[PDB]
């Protein structure tokens, strides 16, 4: 999909956040430069003199992901559409910044005024950002208690509920699926003395393959029901597993025979 040109006006201050990491790589080898704000979108500069623009009306989720917790701080743009550099197509693009008794006070006391700095800095930016679009994006912060373990790829990662989306944007490839696309949540493998169970996300619209999140602890079953209950997702739970690439292809060639049948129903 065609983007808009990126329209730049340089009699105007136009925020700019220094030494950002970009992910996913436009160069060979991971690459800084600047993210500055302009009237359409954003520009990232590499150190080398690359430009990738992102347009505003672009943005699907704008994520502030705070070093809290984390040892990196980050800008995450998940895209409406996806755009080509580093000669490959992204749908995702991130900016991000890395971060005895007494030898152990100092180390807290420095860890505690850089993530402080840090913070400021992208809030900042970030302010200045939702004003000049006033207020057409918004970035949204995740709910770190909220979150839970699980593994939506390989390996266990955090997973943690925004306001209108569950993310992760510190490991890569990022997770960010969208609430409200979502039609409803299967948990699978609930029995037993569970140690720990899936998590089945199924999406309003059939033809988008179902997220599944492996592994998650018993712990955060009854934590994530109430997160999803807050969200108006509803939940069902089997005790075994489905196989819901054969499932969703069934509907998808007929989603009206399938409602005529009875629907979800089948999990309830």
């Amino acid at each position: 999909v065609k983007q808009d040109s990126l329209v730049i006006n340089l009699n105007r201050s136009n925020p700019k956040l220094k030494d950002l990491y970009i992910r996913p790589n436009i160069a060979q080898k991971r690459m800084q430069g600047s993210l500055e704000a302009h009237v359409n979108g954003f520009r990232f500069t590499s150190v080398r003199g690359d430009k990738v623009d992102i347009l505003y009306n672009n943005i699907k989720h704008a994520l502030f992901q705070p070093c809290d917790g984390e040892m990196i701080i980050v800008l995450h743009f998940h895209l409406k559409n996806a755009i080509m550099f580093g000669k490959k197509r992204h749908t995702d693009v991130q900016f991000y910044t890395e971060v005895h008794d007494r030898d152990d006070l100092y180390a807290e006391q420095m860890e505690r005024e850089m993530r402080h700095k840090l913070k400021t800095a992208f809030k900042n930016f970030i302010e200045k950002v939702e004003a000049l679009t006033k207020e057409e994006l918004e970035f949204e912060v995740p709910f770190r208690d909220l979150g839970f373990n699980g593994a939506p790829y390989r390996s266990t990662c955090l997973l943690q509920p925004t306001s209108s989306a569950l993310v992760n944007a510190t490991e890569w490839p990022p997770f960010v699926v969208t609430l409200d696309e979502v039609e409803l949540i299967h948990f699978e493998r609930v029995q037993f003395h569970l140690k720990n169970f899936d998590m089945v996300i199924v999406y309003k619209d059939y033809s988008k393959k179902v997220t599944m999140i492996n592994a998650i602890p018993v712990a955060s079953l009854d934590p994530i029901k109430e997160w999803l209950n807050s969200c108006d997702l509803k939940y069902t739970e089997g005790v075994q597993s489905l196989n819901w690439t054969k499932i969703m292809k069934t509907i998808v060639d007929d989603p009206e025979g399938f409602f005529e049948q009875g629907g979800w129903s089948f999990l309830e």
